[PDB]
């Protein structure tokens, strides 16, 4: 089980005031570091962030959270369950700023929440050093759905956070789940983005924020335009025909149109993979995420996530017999391939 620890800077906050924190299992023998970003959707004005604070509290606040949780998937200790990193130390982030991980506000006379996300990522690195980070070779900064965005977002800012504390020889890389989306024509939204971004006083990678420049920081939350601006490694998991993606696009399940759509998104989400080398892709309709506990049975060209993983970290000490890293379905409709979950 992982522990909880309520961040001792009491001033970096969920939305409603309430101390942040994290989770954690450490592992004396180890020098590897997991930090995980939960994710669920946000909120990008008073009204939308009032309802969700009626019935999704947890996400808003610290005041209801357990003592513990229970690592599953990547963040289990299991290896039987986790392959690639079960011996590694464990840390599990929730998600209570409701902003993509990109808010730099506190809660004050003129606003009723706090939207804080980017700094708490940079205040739990900052408590994690005196408890063992100070000694790790990776930083492997995780992280599901609107937490695989954050990773986009925060990756870079955490390894320059380490550089100027005096920590040049942690190597921080990136690993982005379910979190790279299409800005495309529906079959029947970005503007959300764009008021949040206002709302949350959010913030974007630099070198990206000065390609796109004042008013287009919006663009910064879409992998194909973020991710070519990053030094750090980034490894990109993403179903090619994602739930929420189809969900935004206003599909829900087939005749002509529909068919030719959906065949259209796999072909272009694979395209915007070409050049990622690091990635996994199946062709499948899912919502499902790397914290669940059967994330070991899809495959792809024969290769399951937990190996193209380990494959990647082998790359980081060209390509390599037998061990690919470049993973990136073909076929042309949902099921396409065996291994989808159920
Ligand atoms: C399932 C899927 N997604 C979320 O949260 C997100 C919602 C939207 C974006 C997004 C990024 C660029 N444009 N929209 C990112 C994350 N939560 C559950
Ligand atoms: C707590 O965090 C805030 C926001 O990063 C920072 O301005 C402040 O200096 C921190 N307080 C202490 C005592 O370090």
């Amino acid at each position: 089980d992982l522990r909880l620890h309520l961040l001792l800077n009491t001033s970096v906050t969920c939305n409603d005031g309430s101390p942040a924190g994290y989770y954690l299992k450490e592992s004396r023998g180890s020098r590897r570091w997991l930090l995980f970003l939960e994710g669920g959707w946000y909120c990008f004005n008073r009204e939308n962030c009032d309802s969700r604070y009626d019935t999704m509290r947890r996400l808003m606040s610290s005041r209801d959270w357990p003592r513990t949780r229970t690592g599953t998937g990547i963040l289990s200790s299991q290896p039987e369950e986790n392959p690639y990193w079960w011996n590694a130390n464990m840390v599990f982030i929730p998600y209570c700023s409701s902003d993509v991980w990109s808010g730099a506000s506190s809660k004050s006379e003129k606003n009723e929440y706090a939207f804080m996300g980017a700094l708490i990522i940079q205040e739990v690195v900052r408590e994690l050093l005196g408890r063992g980070l100070s000694g790790a070779k990776v930083l492997l900064l995780a992280g599901s759905s609107a937490g695989g965005t954050g990773v986009l977002l925060n990756v870079d800012r955490v390894a320059e956070q380490l550089e100027k504390l005096g920590y040049p020889a942690i190597q921080v890389r990136g690993l982005a789940d379910s979190g790279w989306f299409l800005d495309n024509k529906q079959y029947r939204p970005t503007e959300a983005i764009r008021r949040g971004i206002r709302y949350w006083n959010g913030v974007v990678p630099e070198r990206c924020r000065r390609q796109f420049q004042e008013g287009e920081e919006w663009n910064c939350f879409f992998g194909y335009k973020v991710y070519p601006t990053l030094r750090s490694p980034v490894f990109v998991v993403q179903w090619l025909f994602d739930e929420a993606q189809l969900t935004v696009d206003n599909v829900h399940l087939v005749q002509e149109g529909l068919r030719l759509y959906i065949q259209n998104l796999g072909r272009e989400l694979r395209h915007t993979l070409k050049d990622v080398p690091a990635s996994f892709a199946p062709a499948c309709l899912s919502h499902e995420i790397i914290i669940r506990s059967h994330w070991t049975d899809v495959q792809v060209k024969g290769t399951s996530l937990p190996r193209a993983l380990h494959c990647w970290d082998r790359s980081l000490h060209t390509p390599l017999k037998g061990c690919p890293v470049h993973l990136v379905d073909s076929c042309p409709w949902p099921h396409c391939n065996p291994s989808c979950p159920t």
